């Protein structure tokens, strides 16, 4: 059957870690320990495909391989946005092409302290031609959204 290779990256403490635990396994991790790396699998059927998702967790603290990468920020913290940039051409360079599978994810959505505005993040993620979703993986909204968006992304590649 298909496997997705999917990378989640973005700066630490912004809940990569918390997203893929909660599509994976269906539980919110509230406590923050820094990841170094992680690998998740499962089966899934999504759109009808039973598929295998090869999920690579990631280090924020201060990758060639993935078909597609989750890229995260959160929603109260407005240097975790200003960092995608860096993570966008990271990415560039690992896959040595120009039109690599993304979604560019806005975590934390459940948080009322918002600094970036939906509407920064989509103009950001409309001058790469991504799709732009928020999530919360406290209370699972738009988590399944954004991975199976991103298996999506990379069927059209
Ligand atoms: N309220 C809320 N807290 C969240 C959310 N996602 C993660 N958190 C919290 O934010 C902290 C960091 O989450 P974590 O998943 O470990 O972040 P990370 O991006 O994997 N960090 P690292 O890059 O160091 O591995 C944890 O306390 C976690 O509970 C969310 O959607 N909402
Ligand atoms: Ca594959
Ligand atoms: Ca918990
Ligand atoms: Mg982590
Ligand atoms: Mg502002
Ligand atoms: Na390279």
């Amino acid at each position: 059957m298909t496997e997705y290779k999917l990378v989640v990256v973005g700066a630490g403490g912004v809940g990569k870690s918390a997203l893929t635990i909660q599509l994976i396994q269906n539980h919110f991790v509230d406590e923050y320990d820094p990841t170094i790396e992680d690998s998740y699998r499962k089966q899934v059927v999504i759109d009808g495909e039973t598929c295998l998702l090869d999920i690579l967790d990631t280090a924020g603290q201060e990758m060639r391989t993935g078909e597609g990468f989750l890229c995260v920020f959160a929603i109260n913290n407005t240097k975790s946005f200003e960092d995608i940039h860096q993570y966008f051409e990271q990415i560039k360079r690992v896959k040595d092409s120009d039109d690599v599978p993304m979604v560019l994810v806005g975590n934390k959505c459940d948080l009322a302290a918002r600094t970036v505005e939906s509407r920064q993040a989509q103009d950001l993620a409309r001058s790469y031609g991504i799709p732009y979703i928020e999530t919360s993986a406290k209370t699972r909204q738009g988590v399944e959204d954004a991975f199976y968006t991103l298996v999506r992304e990379i069927r059209q590649h």
